[PDB]
């Protein structure tokens, strides 16, 4: 069973300036898909200090890049808290709202996108390079579900079949024809040593093959 949903009006604007202005930077969205796994690491870390419990779904806090170059997809999983359905649906674009409206303002005053992640809504910058993304995640308050959207203005959300995640976060970008360079390990290694090279949790770089 797949429920499509509209994207608010403003995050679908965001989403086609991403998609649409002459930008070259990209490379900064895997800076900020590492960002949000790391916080999303460091809160189900602060959780379990107080609820041990928290972690019977995984002890383990890390983050892995997998390039696959036969669905010419770049996966980045973290172990970090997950994502409820609620989060999917309504909670993520109320936050999403104001940011994108300072992040429109800040770039009609000469802001560039590499500056995205200030406002809160550094998802979006996957579309930077990706045709469509799957959200695959697992809060340990929900069911494991599989968001995805080609923009358009419309996304969808289901209950994953899957294989189970346990706990966590598994983006999985649909690389567009002409951003394949982001598959190969010398260009990720170059741009998570640029980019990502302090993040307090072990980021494993997957070969492919
Ligand atoms: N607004 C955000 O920062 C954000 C982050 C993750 C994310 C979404 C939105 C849409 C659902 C899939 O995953």
């Amino acid at each position: 069973e797949v429920e499509t949903f509209a994207f608010q009006a403003e995050i679908a604007q965001l989403m086609s300036l991403i998609i649409n202005t002459f930008y070259s930077n990209k490379e900064i969205f895997l800076r900020e898909l590492i960002s949000n796994s790391s916080d999303a690491l460091d809160k189900i870390r602060y959780e379990s200090l107080t609820d041990p419990s928290k972690l019977d779904s995984g002890k383990e806090l890390h983050i892995n890049l997998i390039p696959n170059k036969q669905d010419r997809t770049l996966t980045i999983v973290d172990t970090g808290i997950g994502m409820t359905k609620a989060d999917l649906i309504n909670n993520l674009g109320t936050i999403a709202k104001s940011g994108t409206k300072a992040f429109m303002e800040a770039l009609q005053a000469g802001a560039d996108i590499s500056m995205i992640g200030q406002f809160g809504v550094g998802f979006y910058s996957a579309y930077l390079v990706a045709e469509k993304v799957t959200v695959i995640t697992k809060h340990n308050d929900d069911e494991q579900y599989a968001w995805e959207s080609s923009a358009g203005g419309s996304f969808t959300v289901r209950t994953d079949t899957g294989e189970p995640m346990g706990r966590g976060t598994k983006v999985i970008l649909h690389l567009k024809e002409d951003q394949t360079e982001y598959l190969e390990e010398r260009r990720i290694k170059e741009i998570v040593k640029k980019h990502s090279q302090f993040i307090g949790y072990p980021i494993t770089l997957f070969v492919e093959k």
